[PDB]
DNA sequence: CCGAACAAGCATCAGC
DNA sequence: GCTGATGCTT
DNA sequence: TTCGG
């Protein structure tokens, strides 16, 4: 990582703007700059050089100049001394606590891990499980454990119904040597954009993974999206594995390619691609790509039979998953 | 100089 | 109950 | 905060 110092600084600023300032556009600005710099294949010498990259403007260039000169940023040094800022930033590391809840907790004097544990009653269900596994959810998953988790999920799904197809997406499908969590796309032929010929399709899968004690907790769950907690089983007298976040998304079978594009990411890659789509007169979600009419309203779904078809519409050359880690 | 910035599922709350 | 806004999340 | 128009 040639410019690891610059990107870490930009990421820390992004987090500050999101968590503390609640300034989502500054947050996006910093992450996009950190992403474009992370991709830049030279050791950045000056803010003016970085300013040549799209998404690095005048203000970020100045901060890069300060950082390259001193090794630090005064703005961040002050932010780190501010206790309300530091407390808010920290509390948002719990799954289910965002900038609003973090500021509300700090208002009531709840501002440390111990404060949170003292006040479980003050947490909704998601936050409670996020606190329970706070330590574990900060751990990365080695690709070897990802493969074991993959083998479990695909085989249990096959046992519910041989016609399910479960695809692990996220950073795993992008070839990552480690992942932050497990993302599972799910399809079944009974659920298409035309009809739902079978209720409980996601539920049946969740229930089976719970039965075999893979899924241990639920953060949120509806008919198409499950967000929860899982754990690899461990061998005799082995220390147990950390608990892991798992997301399962049931998507209409005929819309698999938009779904797998969405769920493979990265999140910034999706933003950049959907932004380019609009500039090309299309709008992309996890279901369809549609033209924008003269008005501005999306037209009817365009035919898609591959990921590359989506790339073609917006006049991008196909990028393999491993080149979408933006 | 200024407006647009990706898109959406689930939990939660206020209002009716 | 439903509708719609908001928080939080992918 | 950045960009395009
Ligand atoms: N259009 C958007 N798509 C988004 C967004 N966030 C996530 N996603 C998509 C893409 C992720 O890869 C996919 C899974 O979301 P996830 O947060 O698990 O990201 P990744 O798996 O890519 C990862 F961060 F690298 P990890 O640490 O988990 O290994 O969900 C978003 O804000 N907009
Ligand atoms: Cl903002
Ligand atoms: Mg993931
Ligand atoms: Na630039
Ligand atoms: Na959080
Ligand atoms: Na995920």
């Amino acid at each position: 990582t040639l410019n690891g110092g610059i990107t870490d600084m930009l990421t820390e600023l992004a987090n500050f703007e999101k968590n503390v300032s609640q300034a989502i556009h500054k947050y996006n600005a910093y992450r996009k700059a950190a992403s474009v710099i992370a991709k830049y294949p030279h050791k950045i010498k000056s803010g003016a050089e970085a300013k040549k990259l799209p998404g690095v403007g005048t203000k970020i260039a100045e901060k890069i100049d300060e950082f390259l000169a001193t090794g630090k940023l005064r703005k961040l040094e002050k932010i780190r001394q501010d206790d309300t800022s530091s407390s808010i930033n920290f509390l948002t590391r719990v799954s289910g606590i965002g900038p609003s809840a973090a500021r509300k907790f700090v208002d009531e004097g709840i501002k440390t891990l111990e404060d949170l544990r003292k006040n479980e009653d003050k947490l909704n269900h998601h936050q409670r499980i996020g606190l329970k596994y706070f330590g574990d959810f900060e751990k990365r998953i080695p690709r070897e454990e990802m493969l074991q988790m993959q083998d479990i999920v695909l085989n249990e799904v096959k046992k519910v119904d041989s016609e399910y197809i479960a695809t692990v997406c996220g950073s795993f499908r992008r070839g990552a040597e480690s992942s932050g969590d497990m993302d599972v796309l799910l399809t079944h032929p009974s659920f298409t954009s035309e009809s739902t010929k079978q209720p409980k399709l996601l539920h049946q899968v969740v229930e089976q993974l719970q039965k075999v004690h893979f899924i241990t907790d639920t953060l949120s769950k509806g008919e198409t999206k499950f967000m929860g907690v899982c754990q690899l089983p461990s061998k005799n007298d082995e220390k147990e594995y950390p608990h892991r976040r798992i997301d399962i998304r049931l998507i209409p079978k005929d819309q698999y390619y938009c779904g797998v594009l969405y769920f493979t990411g990265s999140d910034i890659f999706n933003k950049n691609m959907r932004a380019h789509a609009l500039e090309m007169g299309f709008t992309i979600n996890e279901y369809t790509i549609r033209p924008l009419g003269v008005t501005g309203v999306a037209g009817e779904p365009l035919p898609v039979d591959s990921e590359k078809d989506i790339f073609d519409y917006i006049q991008w050359k196909y990028r393999e998953p491993k080149d979408r880690s933006e």
